[PDB]
């Protein structure tokens, strides 16, 4: 106890993680971690179980001083008068809710153009989205959930007294609070969250720090009548949104954490997962992280707010006060696993042939929409080559196509966040992807930078540590931890492969 240590706790889908760490260093110190069920929709009693699992599992934490949780994003939480959970917290991969994703946009759209608006009334009403909260909506959103309930299960709907997010509600549970009896103090107030976590809601504008309780009304007519939407959208309790380094209104419950250190454990804001793990992976303004999975995550940090006006790119904020336009790509690796049903072969030899041919693939250009893309922002597209030609038309080019096009679109993603006004001057490239060494051989030529590779690493959880220590060391930049990176990627720029994938994607 000498020792000074905090606690990043990574709450995500499928599990629960606690990295008890040490404040100066970012050292791990000790670790735990606890399943959560599967599926698209869950009892957050579930996560409680897990921390508490995760937590025990990581030798307590009654040494420990600060404390914040990174969570899944979106999810919602709605609780009653008592502080109960009304019903199952619906997810950020549930899509239950995207019919009301679809009707959200309609519904903004519907009034007329004005001067410079779109006459599309959907791209309309996605521009007005944009401007009004940074993202157009999708079934991830918080308040398609909302609406979705309002829609199916008014019963429920009109019990809500708070809607929060899993980190949020984590934070409140870890803070000792939670059901009550009837005609107790539920302490709903107690609630409190990040910028970045609240600017997932698209009920929060992060750019004017306000709550948009007008839209949420909005959802809430069709259960209740517009004057009665409009009162319970004012009564409902949201999360007191904090600075990246305020210490929140209260502090573990000692039962919980900091029993046994000076001052007991305060509660950093906390944030959702990818603007944590860019704060764990120590990114500043002008860097970007591509995730890239069977589908891909192209996040950067951005001095200023940032409006694709399109709907591709989400306008999120990051966790340092700043900004976080986010990229989602449906086609990443899954790309590689197209190529190899395409030309029955497995990865290696999927990489031998690709390099067998030559940067442009001979002139065949594979835009990858496999079942529509999210960024650029085109749900019924679909996957295309171009520019065959008897000789060009062989295993190799094609195998090349495919990588190159797998590439291609995440500096597409790039050159569309730029476009809205963020620099971006380093590039991480992190996630199973990162792996592979052809993706891995062929980034810098084509995304037209170095590319550093991080060693992989609870980046959520690290993250939450970094900001808990921060938080508690009351200085006015993050803790200076050292970062491990595996190794940087280099290759001259070969500008020709994007130009002809531009072309081809129109
Ligand atoms: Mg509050």
């Amino acid at each position: 106890s000498l020792r000074t240590l905090v606690a990043g706790v990574d709450t995500s889908t499928q599990s629960c993680k606690v990295r008890v760490t040490d404040a100066e260093t970012g050292e791990l110190v000790r670790f735990g971690q606890a399943k959560h069920p599967n599926g698209t929709s869950v009892d957050p009693s579930y996560w409680w179980s897990a921390f508490q699992e995760a937590a025990e599992q990581a030798g307590g934490l009654d040494d420990v001083s600060a404390l914040a949780v990174g969570g899944q994003q979106h999810g919602m939480v709605i609780l009653d008068n008592q502080g109960n959970v009304i019903r199952d917290a619906m997810l950020w991969n549930d899509t239950s809710s995207a019919p009301q994703a679809a009707a959200l946009i309609e519904k903004l759209g519907a009034a007329p153009a004005q001067d410079g608006e779109p006459e599309d009334p959907i791209a309309r009403g996605k521009q007005r989205w944009v401007k009004a909260v940074g993202s157009s909506p999708v079934a991830s959103y918080t308040l398609t959930k909302v609406a979705w309930v309002a829609e199916n299960e008014p019963e429920n709907v009109k019990k809500i007294a708070a809607i929060c997010l899993p980190h949020d509600w984590l934070s409140w549970r870890i803070a000792g609070y939670g059901p009550v009896a009837e005609g107790e103090d539920a302490h709903l107030e107690a609630l409190f969250t990040d910028r970045s976590d609240a600017s997932g809601t698209i009920y929060y504008d992060a750019a004017s720090n306000e709550y948009r309780r007008d839209l949420i009304a909005m959802v809430l007519e069709a259960a209740e009548g517009a004057k009665a939407a409009q009162s319970h959208a004012e009564a409902i309790v949201l999360p007191t949104v904090l600075g990246p380094r305020d210490a929140a209104p209260v502090k573990a419950d000692p039962a919980i954490a900091g029993k046994n250190v000076e001052g007991g454990c305060l509660l950093a804001p906390g944030g959702g997962d990818n603007a944590m793990a860019s704060l764990g992976l120590g990114m500043a303004v002008g860097d970007v992280s591509i995730s890239l999975g069977t589908s891909g995550v192209a996040a950067a940090i951005s001095e200023n707010p940032t409006y694709d006006l399109t709907g591709a790119v989400s306008g999120f904020a990051d966790c340092t006060g700043h900004y976080l336009p986010l990229a989602c790509t449906i086609n990443g690796s899954r790309i590689l696993d197209a190529g190899r049903a395409a030309l029955g072969v497995d990865y290696d030899e999927l990489a031998k042939l690709a390099f067998a041919s030559k940067p442009g693939a001979n002139g065949i250009t594979l835009v990858p929409y496999f079942d529509g893309e999210r960024t650029p922002n085109r749900p019924n597209a679909t996957a295309t080559f171009s520019g065959m030609t008897l000789a060009n038309t062989t295993r190799e080019n094609l195998a090349r196509a495919f990588v190159e096009g797998l590439l291609c679109s995440q500096r597409d993603c790039l050159e569309l966040i730029r476009s809205l006004g963020a620099s971006i001057t380093r590039i991480l490239l992190i996630g199973g992807g990162a792996k592979s060494e052809a993706i891995r051989t062929l980034a810098p030529s084509i995304l037209g930078m170095d590319v550093t590779r991080p060693a992989t690493d609870e980046y959520v959880a690290i993250g939450a540590a970094r900001q808990a220590a921060w938080v508690l060391s009351g200085e006015t930049e993050p803790p200076a931890w050292q970062l491990t990176i595996d190794g940087v990627e280099t290759g001259e720029p070969t500008e020709a492969v994007y130009e002809a994938y531009a072309k081809a994607r129109g």
